């Protein structure tokens, strides 16, 4: 599991900055957010 799971495993972007930021929900459940797509 990457950190969340909107996103892969490996989001570059998430690496830097968790670029999600949802704060509270940050998981999202959604598995596939725009940003690290
Ligand atoms: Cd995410
Ligand atoms: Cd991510
Ligand atoms: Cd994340
Ligand atoms: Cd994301």
């Amino acid at each position: 599991k990457s950190c969340c799971s909107c996103c892969p495993a490996e989001c570059e972007k998430c690496a830097k900055d968790c670029v999600c930021k949802g704060g509270e929900a940050a998981e999202a459940e959604a598995e596939k957010c725009s940003c690290c797509q």
